Parts: structure tokens; C-alpha cells; sequence
């Protein structure tokens, strides 16, 4: 069963909640399909972002935070542990001091947080995904 | 009535031949909703392409060629007639010494033909967009 993508959820974090994403890009690694997990303020998708996670499929990965509307200090991965053509789940742990990203079980992207855990009230996962699943921790 | 995305269709095209897109973003341009025009040479999704036209949302637009599976040289525009919100529609008329992209009528993009036009046989249109049209001009 498909779920709505773009996906948007109203969520609560805290310290030891986990965000579960499977999914499937749409298309073959070749032409470079994206992933986008944006970690709201509010449920606005104009609200600032805590946590924007973008992943250029077989390329890079790019995360940042977008605070008052404008977006901050961009890091980059290299790391790219997802398979061309293979379901993926992501599991996004929200550690004190960080958002730690496994895939398939093993963490390869880490986020210090900018903003405060307690303000995030929204999920929103979108571009060249299908998903099959969207958690997070009780 | 929405139509498949990503979608992939057969075409033969010459000069005077014009493919007429018409779609509405699927977010607001703040969150930079992106979309891919690519012109291939067989159906096979991973075929070269001579017409690869990726649109950022209220940002800019590239244009390349992938030629015998390598990425050629980028051009880029600033031009941004696409309007938030709102579907647009996109001619894509092949000239004899170009592609010429109109957006709601007015030619706003040009490319140089790299690969012969008689090459193309596959147009696939994907990304974060919604699609009512896909016209190829008999």
C-alpha cells in the first residue's frame, strides 16, 4: 500500500524518538532520482526546518536548517549506503545532542541540533520516492 | 485528470514538431518543488539524452546533454516566467538549430541541438510535479 507523497505529518519529538521512512526511489540511480525529509516547526510548510535532509540518489547527500526563512550552513555526505533499484528504510533517532540517520540499520548521517527538538511539529517527505511506510516512535 | 509521473512516452520528432506540457507544481515555490524534461534517444530510461531541462522552482533552470552515458556541458538561466502556485504550460518547439521552450507562450529557454533531433524517441517528464497534458504535435 502506497502512502501520499508528498507525505506530510504532524509529529512530537524528543530524546530516544525514532522516524521510520520506507520507501523506493521512483527511478534507476543513473538518473539521479531525489529524497527530501524536511523536519518542521510547524505544520505551515512554509515553517522554518530543523532538520532538511536531502539525498541525491548514487550522488551526495545534502543537510541544513532553514531558521526565520532563510537557509543556514549547508553540509554535505558522501556517504551514499542506498542500493540502485532497493527499497530503503531510513530511521531517523533523535539523540540529545544530534538526529543520527541509519540506513537499513547502521547509522551514515549525523545533524547537531540548530533548533530545538521541542519545536519540531511536523514531517514532510517528498520528491522521487514511493513509501511504503511512515512511523514515529511512541 | 491527472496523468502518470514519472512519465515516459514514445515520440518522433522534426522540425516544427512542438511537445506541449501542461502541470502545476506540487509545492510552493519556497521549498523549491523541482522539474525534469528529458529527451531521450530509446525507451530505455538510462539512453542518452539531447534535451535535459531541469526547472528549480523560483530559482533557476538547467539545460545539458548526456552523450554516450556522460553529462555534457551545463548552461544555466536565471529566467523564471514560471509563477507560484500556478500550472503552467510548457511548448518545447524544435527548430532547425535548436530546442526553444516557451512557458505560456513566450519563448523563455533555447538549446542548441548536440544530438540530431531524428535521435529522440522517448520524452520522459518527472519530479515534483502534477500533469494534465503531454501533447506531441502531429
Amino acid at each position: 500500500s502506497l502512502l501520499s507523497v508528498p507525505h506530510t505529518e504532524s509529529v512530537s519529538l524528543s530524546t530516544g524518538s525514532t522516524v521510520t521512512i520506507k520507501g523506493r526511489p521512483l527511478v534507476c540511480f543513473f538518473n539521479e532520482p531525489h529524497l527530501q525529509v524536511d523536519f518542521h516547526t510547524e505544520m505551515k510548510e512554509d515553517s522554518d526546518i530543523a532538520f532538511h535532509f536531502q539525498v541525491y540518489f548514487g550522488n551526495r547527500v545534502v543537510m541544513n536548517s532553514r531558521e526565520f526563512k532563510i537557509w543556514k550552513e549547508e553540509v554535505e555526505s558522501k556517504n551514499m549506503p542506498f542500493q540502485d533499484g532497493q527499497e530503503f528504510e531510513l530511521s531517523i533517532l533523535v539523540l540529545e545532542d544530534k538526529y543520527q540517520v541509519m540506513v537499513n540499520g547502521q547509522a551514515y548521517y549525523n545533524f547537531n541540533h540548530r533548533i530545538p527538538v521541542s519545536s519540531v511539529k511536523m514531517v514532510q517527505v517528498w520528491r522521487d520516492i514511493s513509501l511504503t511506510k511512515f512511523n514515529v516512535s511512541n
